[PDB]
């Protein structure tokens, strides 16, 4: 009956399907809700959503009103203790050896599997959640359905094959474009037949490309389509006002996509519930730029 999870800080034994789950990280609520586990607490990340559950996942709450935790002054260890959980899911929470001891003193705790304390590969997060809440087979079909949905996009748009994409943050950082590097977070673009432009590779800092101002134009001009994870029309305005972005062929040839807030959220969550939103709402935008 008992499930043993192996993670970065040891092993956690879950004796039976959990009844009172805390979602301690930024995104685990999506994968829990997907297998009909409503958390007694969800942790806010951004967007000021009600109960920190974004629209694609909100229906699964079934009217439930979880406590909303935050990481503004670290993990709210005392609030977690007061919720009396029987499982703490803390995969995307910045857990370290010390906070893991604090969480484990309250309840069986599932930490991240590796060197990413935040935003480990989404499928490894989804499979761990699936094991922990005794829904591994259901979670397997939900992962498969995301891959199927993006493959279906590719089947409808064979002309996209080998076109070059970049996935950028919705805001400059201290004057720099910030690109998502090729890795798990860009697999959904490869799934639709695109490639990630290699112009960002020399500018790596951990999992992102921080583009010096004197390289912004040449790096953006390598791509056929640019997806900016803007969260507001003000974000788009500030990107198009940047003198290097403004002077680029990406701007002259209208190769930019500026996401709605919901689409930015859906990419940011990269979950079994959020990726379908991306598969539905991004392709028609790409089609405007590359042609169907
Ligand atoms: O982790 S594999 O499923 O991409």
């Amino acid at each position: 009956h008992a499930v043993t999870i192996t993670h970065l800080f040891g092993q956690t034994v879950i004796k039976e399907p959990p009844k009172r789950v805390v979602s301690a990280g930024y995104t685990e609520q999506d994968d829990l809700l997907a297998v009909d586990v409503v958390p007694i607490a969800v942790t806010d990340w951004f967007g000021d959503q009600p109960f920190a559950v974004w629209p694609w996942a909100a229906p699964k709450l079934g009217g439930a009103r979880p406590a909303v935790l935050n990481l503004d002054n670290g993990i709210q260890i005392d609030r977690i203790a007061a919720l009396k959980p029987d499982l703490i899911v803390a995969i995307n929470a910045g857990v370290d050896a010390d906070t893991y001891q604090q969480l484990s003193a309250i309840a069986p705790t599932v930490a991240q599997s590796g060197g990413d304390a935040f935003f480990e590969p989404w499928k490894d997060q989804a499979r761990s959640i699936g094991q922990a809440v005794f829904a591994a087979d259901r979670m397997r079909s939900l992962i498969e359905a995301v891959d199927q949905k993006f493959a279906a996009v590719a089947q409808r748009h064979p002309r996209w094959r080998g076109k070059k994409a970049l996935l950028l943050q919705g805001r400059l950082w201290q004057g720099n474009v910030v690109a998502t590097l090729a890795g798990w977070r860009t697999d959904f673009l490869n799934d639709m037949g695109l490639v990630i432009a290699d112009s960002i590779k020399p500018f790596a800092v951990d999992q992102r490309g921080v583009i010096p101002r004197d390289h912004i134009k040449a790096v953006l001009d390598a791509a056929d389509v640019l997806i900016w994870m803007t969260e507001s029309p003000e974000d788009e305005k500030a990107l198009l006002a940047d003198p290097e972005i403004a002077a680029s062929q990406a701007t002259a040839q209208r190769r930019h996509i500026f996401t709605s807030k919901e689409q930015a959220g859906a990419i940011a969550f990269s979950s079994v519930l959020s990726y379908p939103v991306v598969a539905e709402q991004l392709p028609p935008q790409i089609s405007q730029i590359l042609g169907a």
